[PDB]
């Protein structure tokens, strides 16, 4: 990735060198990747740190072993053995530090323990969590971010295509999640799946929350996939609903007026209208046509380095949408014990509109 | 069966004690469904955060939405709703008994957004973590969890074999990766796996910390695949190096050195001798060969819920090996620019002896 880091870093540190923050930790992770492009694959236990100070070159700790796949790094390095004890290795760091008692930023993702076990020797300062700070850098994309994710939606696209040429009829829903998760691996740049695939089939469907189960999939049913990528570790997630053999006329009439409520809510995106208009444009076609109490969730969720981030297209919320945003746009109809809907894109929000990145047929497919 | 007692969560209590703690507080992760059976995914919000003071009955706790099977939870359930703002709408249970008692065990896996919001906690409670006390129940696995190791070190035996006996050639190391996973999800549940395989070949095995790339495995390349499964939860761990075409008298010799120091350092393991004399069986024994400088890890780590955990077979570790403990024999030869060797087994110490739980060759393999 051609990103840079440095500026990420400096307008992060200049947005509480401009909120008066004097301190903020990050350990391996999305904020981590975020910030440096490294992503330290395995650690726990192991502790693996980057404090981030009032403002200027951060730190990076350890362990060794991680070494000859860190050749490069600027804030740089220190190195503990399978020998040595962290924790007291905030030695000198520690302090540093800063004056006790001032204000610090920490990962809420992070688990606190590699902070617990610190304790002597850190509750000596006023710690809030990192997340309403970062966010703000995060939920504005840049132009390569963008590539990121439009790269993303077409390794998806292309196994949506490959997918539905296969055979489903009398393969579990576990088997196919597990298969789509193949699927989007065997395809560069993937570095991985953004999240496990979700199969639900037949009655299943009409559970948002559904996770593939042993139910096979059978003639009749209508099956919701929904799964994503990530490239450059920025992600994708897309939603298609298929019928296996004909659909009745109930589905046929459920799935258009998903489809319309989607099309019009992504035709509505725009740099300048809240984030609550686009959830009721496409809230309201499902309820003209009677269905409002059968769209139970909001219309898409930010993506990133997350597959859940800013900005939340929901009925309660007037943030306003703005250039670089990246997001679903996914309505859906959901009939308890018969089938569910559901129709989901990812949206980038360039130069006043809202464009597509995912492009796969959005018509009703029979298999 | 059969998965618990618990009974004991009053060992935890029993051993919290009158260790002397206070009381603890159980977050989301390895530790509940260590103690309950249930495995909550997943949450950074909410604070979801178990209850359990020194004795007495259980009570379900924090959030929002949950839901069934919590309805199977023990003693009492307590859900909702929406949002009632559980920085403090978490007292009357719950606060209640630490108001304001002694000290206090937090469970490591809370996440520090949970802890600082709400904070307090901050005071009067002298805090310290969960680990220090619960890893001692969860190091001496009981027989059950035992037989749950087994299971999944037979999905990982038989993985190898399905492995070995395909066509590695012209694959890249991602490729490779990918069958391995897909595989081990399609030889039964697991369920999951314990992590991320790993394939490494010829120069690239040189590094552990080694990430699947495209690289092809071509003739001439050893070629490193570590990988494991979970069984009802439990995580299984396996590495082993084969090459494609005949090897070299290089390849041959160092593979024989980590063949015989492998083999050793599981002879070793006994009831009442301390891991770092395990790991340096191992390690002498590369010394002796002039390979010293070219192991650059740990012998072993422990298996559980987690895949590191205690024991850790380390050079560090006084910790007295017990009947009950599991955990891998992993040592390994690193060599820069040219190739590695790794070869790791699960041992279970049961009866007083250590017992492989992976059977797979252990002989170079010419593929
Ligand atoms: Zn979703
Ligand atoms: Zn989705
Ligand atoms: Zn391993
Ligand atoms: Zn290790």
């Amino acid at each position: 990735g051609s990103m840079d880091y440095k500026r990420r870093i400096h307008k992060f540190q200049a947005h509480f060198g401009k909120k008066g923050f004097e301190g903020a930790l990050v350990a391996p992770g999305s904020n981590f990747y975020y910030l440096t492009g490294f992503n330290p694959l395995g650690t726990l236990e192991r502790l693996f740190v980057l404090i981030l100070p009032s403002e200027g070159l951060l730190t990076a700790i350890a362990p060794r072993l991680y070494e000859k796949e860190l050749e490069e790094f600027n804030g740089e390095v220190v190195l503990w053995s399978d020998s040595e004890n962290p924790y007291k290795i905030f030695a000198t760091k520690i302090k540093e530090t800063f004056k006790e008692g001032e204000k610090l930023l920490i990962d809420d993702t992070m688990p606190v323990g590699v902070f617990l076990k610190a304790k002597d020797i850190f509750d000596k300062y006023s710690l809030h969590p990192i997340s309403p700070v970062i966010s703000e850098l995060r939920e504005i994309k840049d132009k390569d971010e963008i590539k990121a994710h439009k790269k993303a939606a077409e390794i998806v696209d292309k196994v949506f295509y490959r997918f539905i040429e296969g055979k489903l009829e009398g393969k579990s829903e576990r088997e196919l999640a597990n298969r789509i998760e193949y699927m989007i691996k065997n395809e560069f740049g993937a570095d991985d799946v953004s999240f496990e695939p979700i199969v639900a089939s037949g009655p299943n469907g009409a559970n948002p929350h559904h996770r593939p189960s042993h139910r096979k999939i059978r003639k009749g049913d209508v099956v919701i996939f929904d799964y994503g990528a990530k490239y450059l570790g920025y992600c994708s997630d897309v939603t298609r609903t298929v019928v296996v053999g004909p659909p009745s006329e109930e589905v046929k009439k459920v799935y258009e007026i998903v489809k319309e409520a989607q099309e019009t809510a992504v035709q509505k995106v725009a740099e300048g209208i809240p984030a609550e208009v686009v959830d009721a444009t496409a809230r309201g076609i499902i309820s003209k046509y009677g269905y409002g109490e059968y769209f139970i969730h909001r219309t898409g969720h930010g993506l990133g380095i997350d597959v859940h981030e800013e900005p939340y297209i929901s009925p309660g919320n007037k943030k306003i949408l703005k250039d670089g945003m990246v997001f679903t746009i996914e309505p859906g109809i959901y009939l308890q014990g018969k089938f569910g809907v559901r129709i989901e894109d990812d949206v980038a929000l360039v130069d006043k509109k809202g464009i597509r990145l995912t492009n796969a047929d959005r018509e009703l497919i029979t298999l």
